[PDB]
């Protein structure tokens, strides 16, 4: 369904957030060299 | 450098956002099935 | 631990192996248009 | 066009390859602590 398109396409947002907040995390640790 | 462990893991971040924007723009288009 | 570098920067590479897979399977159903 | 659905979802493939190739580039230098 062009729905499981919205759905699959949050899990896109959402998966690629956890993409922003391990590589945030990438910075802060390599703050820390 | 761990520096260039900060750049890349910005670049983690800018890319992992426009991750965010692109599959955003994913469910819009896929709302407008 | 620059160990727990490489398992991170692994589940870096199964992530980014499941990305081109769900992004082949994106070119096989938007080529079912 | 649900093409222009390929040439994005062929372009996921290839910046998710350029994921796999940059975080096996994560573990050989984090190889090399």
């Amino acid at each position: 369904r062009x729905k499981q398109x919205e759905d699959k396409x949050e899990e896109x947002l959402s998966k690629x957030y956890h993409x922003e907040n391990e590589x945030a995390r990438x910075k802060k640790l390599x703050g820390e060299r």
